């Protein structure tokens, strides 16, 4: 069956882990998920193609120094997350998306803007805003939140699509 | 607020209205919708922005001459419907397709394709089949259930989103 090799990515605390074990076990981690190389595989059907899952939930933080290159360079479609109540969050996306660029030797790779935690009432980025920045780099901005399911399945099946043209 | 005009285009009986009913009235259609310049209007937040959703909802047969070039002038994205146990309606596409490139006098319109029914055991046109017709276009391919609601406000939502960036 194609397989489709995802990779979620961002800053710490954004909701990584959340969105992945929302999308595999189906419920919200309030708890802290393991997250090094945490890897999940499932067997699913995207518009009536059988296909297989195998994503990458990454860490946050920039321990992850070229340990980075080394995921990014086998990744065919990254999820690009930021956490809607926080603007470092956002302003970190530049920064990650470079470094996939500079891996990939590529202006152009399969990716989403993910604007997670859209549930609470507090956020500090306006979709304006992130939608302005997905337009500038010509990618889909999804506003999702792990909590309660909502923008879930599309931020990873908007995704695969993406690959799919690719 | 922002405003998106999208026009739901096909053959007859794929279920152009089923697909509408079920975004705006939350519910199955097993009888006979009004087809003809059927119009619906929603303010809905898609991805953290309030925007109305301005759809219309079209007849199938060819009596709609030049009736078409009316409201495909004016449509800013096109839903494509074919249903997958139906290899006419697959074929026909290519028909609606031309009519709108003609009539926008323009090789890219915001467009999805969309292959409804797929909770029907016996689908005579493969995902694949589908899924390269839309990579020949460069368009998505979103398959579809009015009756389970399944990526129903994944294909119209991906929609907007290619009028986005557009
Ligand atoms: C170590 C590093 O961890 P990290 O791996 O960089 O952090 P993640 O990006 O994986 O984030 P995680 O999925 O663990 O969720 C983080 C917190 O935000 C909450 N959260 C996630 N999604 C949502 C959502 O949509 N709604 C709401 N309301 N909350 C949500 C989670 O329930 C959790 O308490 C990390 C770094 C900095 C801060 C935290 C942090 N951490 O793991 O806790
Ligand atoms: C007049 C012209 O009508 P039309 O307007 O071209 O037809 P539509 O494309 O609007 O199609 P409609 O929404 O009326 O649904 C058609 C039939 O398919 C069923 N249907 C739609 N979506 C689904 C779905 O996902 N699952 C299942 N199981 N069935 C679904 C409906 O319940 C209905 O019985 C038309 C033309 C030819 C044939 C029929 C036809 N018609 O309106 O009945
Ligand atoms: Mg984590
Ligand atoms: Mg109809």
């Amino acid at each position: 069956m194609t397989e489709y090799k995802l990779v979620v990515v961002g800053a710490g605390g954004v909701g990584k882990s959340a969105l992945t074990i929302q999308l595999i076990q189906n419920h919200f981690v309030d708890e802290y998920d393991p997250t090094i190389e945490d890897s999940y595989r499932k067997q699913v059907v995207i518009d009536g193609e059988t296909c297989l899952l195998d994503i990458l939930d990454t860490a946050g933080q920039e321990e992850y120094s070229a340990m980075r290159d080394q995921y990014m360079r086998t990744g065919e479609g990254f999820l690009c997350v930021f956490a809607i109540n926080n603007t470092k969050s956002f302003e970190d996306i530049h920064q990650y998306r470079e470094q996939i660029k500079r891996v990939k030797d590529s202006d152009d790779v399969p990716m989403v803007l993910v604007g997670n935690k859209c549930d609470l009432a507090a956020r500090t980025v306006e979709s304006r805003q992130a939608q302005d920045l997905a337009r500038s780099y010509g990618i889909p901005y999804i506003e999702t939140s792990a909590k309660t399911r909502q923008g879930v399945e599309d931020a990873f099946y908007t995704l695969v699509r993406e690959i799919r043209q690719h």
